[PDB]
C-alpha cells in the first residue's frame, strides 16, 4: 500500500543507540578489535555495562538511555558478539574474557574505580573482574548474574550441557530462546525478530565455543571455589532479579547477598524473567540510579 516502511535493521540499531545517547566506537587492543558504545560526559563517573551470552552492547540501550545524562557509559561487545573481531582460534573462557576486558578498560584510558554492571554471563565476568581488580571496582550491579551456586535449581545450572538448547542456529530458535529468557518480553516486530535472529545465527560457531568453555569451567570449579572468589569482593553491590527467571532461579539472589560482604538486600521484580534490562528497564533504573548516587556520596 501507501505506508510501507523500508529500512535496514542496522539503521534501526543506530537510531536506538542515538536515542540512548550513545555513539559507536572501535578500539584495537592487542589481537582484538573491540566494538563498543559510549555516551555521556567524560567529567562524569564511569559506568561499564557488560552483556551476557550471545547478547550484545545493544541489550543495555533501554537502561543506558537513563544513565548517559549523569554518567560516562561504556558498553562493549564482548568477543563472540556484535562487531568485536577476534582471531579464529580465540580463547572464549570467562577468565580470558575478564582479563581481556581489563586490557580494554586500560586501553580506553578509563582510570580509577569504575562502576560495573553485568547481566547473566556479564555478571559472572563482573564478579571475576571485581575479585581480580578490587581497587579498580567502585561498585557492582548484578542482574540475574551467573556463578556457581549451592541454591542452583534449574536444568541449565545443574547441567550446563542444557545451555546448548538455548543456542540460536536456525530459523525459529530465537522465539524458543525468548520463551526461556523472558517473562515480560518488550514489543519486537516480527521483521526485527527475524533480523536479530539472523545476526545470532551468524555468531553461532563463536557462541558454541563460549558454551563449551562454560561447560568445562563448571567441571573445574565448584560453589566452594565461587565462595573463595566472592569472599575477596568488598565492592558495594546491588542485586536485581526477575522472580520468574527460568535460567538462574531467584533463590540464587539471596545466596549472592550472603556471599558478598557489602551487598544490599536483593530487588526481586515480579512478572519479570532472566532479562530485566529489556523487560523492565524503568524499574531497573528506579533502583540503580539511587544506588549509584549513594556510592558516589559515600566515596
Amino acid at each position: 500500500g501507501a505506508d510501507n516502511i523500508d529500512v535496514s535493521f542496522q539503521t534501526i540499531l543506530q537510531q536506538e543507540r542515538n536515542w540512548a545517547g550513545l555513539q559507536s566506537k572501535s578500539l584495537k587492543v592487542g589481537d582484538i578489535t573491540w566494538s563498543y558504545s559510549e555516551g555521556g560526559s567524560s567529567t562524569k563517573p564511569t559506568l561499564l555495562l557488560i552483556h551476557g551470552l550471545a547478547g550484545s552492547r545493544d541489550n543495555w540501550n533501554r537502561v543506558a538511555h537513563y544513565l548517559t545524562t549523569n554518567y560516562h557509559v561504556i558498553i562493549p561487545d564482548l568477543p563472540g558478539s556484535g562487531e568485536t573481531i577476534v582471531s579464529q582460534d580465540f580463547d572464549y573462557s570467562v577468565p580470558n574474557l575478564a582479563e581481556k576486558l581489563r586490557r580494554f578498560v586500560e586501553a580506553a584510558n578509563l582510570k580509577g574505580p569504575i562502576h560495573i554492571a553485568g547481566h547473566s554471563l556479564g555478571g559472572s565476568i563482573a564478579l571475576l573482574y571485581a575479585g581480580q581488580y578490587p581497587f579498580e571496582t567502585k561498585s557492582l550491579f548484578l542482574v540475574d548474574s551467573g556463578g556457581i551456586f549451592r541454591s542452583a535449581n534449574t536444568i541449565y545450572l545443574k547441567d550446563p550441557t542444557y545451555l546448548k538448547q538455548l543456542l540460536v542456529s536456525k530459523k525459529g530458535d530465537f522465539n524458543y530462546l525468548l520463551k526461556q529468557t523472558m517473562f515480560n518480553p518488550p514489543f519486537i516486530p516480527k521483521e526485527f525478530l527475524q533480523a536479530q535472529e539472523k545476526l545470532m545465527i551468524n555468531q553461532a560457531p563463536q557462541t558454541q565455543k563460549l558454551v563449551d568453555q562454560l561447560i568445562a569451567l563448571n567441571k573445574v570449579y565448584t560453589p566452594d571455589s565461587f565462595a573463595v572468589l566472592t569472599k575477596t569482593i568488598d565492592a558495594p553491590t546491588l542485586i536485581l532479579w526477575g522472580k520468574q527467571d527460568k535460567i538462574i532461579n531467584v533463590e540464587v539472589a539471596n545466596e549472592l547477598k550472603r556471599l558478598l560482604k557489602n551487598a544490599q538486600p536483593p530487588v526481586i521484580l515480579e512478572n519479570v524473567g532472566h532479562m530485566p534490562i529489556l523487560e523492565a528497564e524503568q524499574l531497573v533504573i528506579q533502583q540503580y540510579v539511587p544506588f549509584l548516587l549513594k556510592v558516589e556520596t559515600n566515596q
